């Protein structure tokens, strides 16, 4: 599957989807082309401008081989205030950026809570956060609540 990507603020380039033919794989190929995090990519159908739905298959949104998608990169990486609730249900406020790793947040929580980093993990809406992934890949927002879970 070969697709044209047209960036509003710049270049047009080709990508190939040879695995899942999903939005997730389209975003990953764009990362290889322009070095931008998947969670910062905004995509629409060319030329309608209708936004891509992140869980609907590409085939059902009018897209396949030879289709064109519009791409813009969200320029926003300002700090945002989230909550992390400790083992006793006490929440503390943390300033994070979506380009920081889960490991960055775990360092902040480790210091404020006084719990060595390997004695806990973090969950958002029940899903575990992985140290190496950016906070942005979990859809954290201003006022998101994250849970500290002890071993």
């Amino acid at each position: 599957w070969d697709l044209t990507v047209k960036m509003l603020a710049g270049n047009e380039f080709q990508v190939s989807l040879s695995s899942s033919m999903s939005v997730s794989e389209l975003k990953a190929q764009i990362t290889q082309k322009i070095g931008v995090h998947a969670f910062q990519q905004r995509l629409a159908v060319h030329p309608s401008g209708v936004a891509l739905q992140d869980r609907v298959p590409l085939a059902s949104q009018g897209l396949g081989p030879g289709s064109t998608v519009l791409l813009v990169v969200d320029k926003c990486d300002e700090p945002l205030s989230i909550l992390v609730r400790n083992n006793k249900g006490r929440s503390s406020t943390y300033e994070v950026r979506l380009t920081q790793t889960v490991a960055h947040l775990k360092q902040q929580v480790s210091g404020l809570e006084g719990v060595q980093d390997d004695l806990f993990w973090l969950t958002f809406e029940g899903k575990p956060l992985e140290d190496q992934l950016p906070l942005g890949e979990y859809g954290l927002k201003p006022l998101s609540t994250v849970f500290m879970n002890l071993r």
